[PDB]
């Protein structure tokens, strides 16, 4: 299984992203179980909206309708763990969505992330490469 | 009676923000009932962590512990309402967090927002000023 982060969705959903081709390659080779979070989709919307405008962002909104991609609603319990995690890990700059993403992966026993730019790698997960 | 957006927290939590002065004055004259959301606090963490560093971002994390600020966990239902709203409103660039913020306010019957930049005003709310 894999967990998909915003950095990946943003690449996949933006044809003008420098890592678009890499993303599509990764997407074609993905395992059957693909999950992400409500926080990630929201972040993806915002990023794609700011970068490519409303139409491109609508694509991200539609992922929540997918029968193939599993979207975890991050619970209050999981968020509390993410907050605690965030407060202790001052060694590197981590976003809130990243911390909730790590928390989801730990909960679901997921080690592989579809993500770029090394934050998941730094946090002890595997950022899948083509 | 008021909902506090990310833009306000970011100004209040960063003394170098151009609207920090306005934020503190509004914060001094705020009503007894003050509300925000998990999404907003998460976004605030991320912004402050990038701009001012870990120690400053921890302040935002601590708001979730407040006995005076009500922190609403945005339900999957409210997010769905936010998603449908986002898809509908192409006339202006709206973030996901702001969309969920609008949804929370509408459900709670709140129109007065502690927020800057006019996005809440555009969405039909009152961005309160001193």
């Amino acid at each position: 299984s894999i967990f998909v982060a915003t950095s990946f969705w943003a690449a996949l959903g933006n044809a003008g992203d420098a890592r678009h081709g890499t993303a599509k390659r990764l997407w074609a080779s993905k395992p059957p179980v693909v999950m992400t979070s409500n926080h990630v989709l929201g972040e993806t919307w915002t990023l794609l909206n700011r970068r490519c405008g409303h139409r491109a962002a609508v694509a991200a909104a539609a992922i929540r309708l997918s029968t193939v991609v599993r979207v975890e609603h991050v619970t209050a319990d999981l968020e509390e763990q993410a907050w605690e995690w965030l407060v202790r890990h001052d060694e590197r700059e981590y976003s809130f969505v990243d911390a909730t993403s790590f928390a989801v992966m730990r909960k679901k026993g997921i080690q592989n992330a579809y993500a770029f730019d090394g934050d998941f790698s730094a946090a002890g997960f595997v950022e899948v490469r083509p």
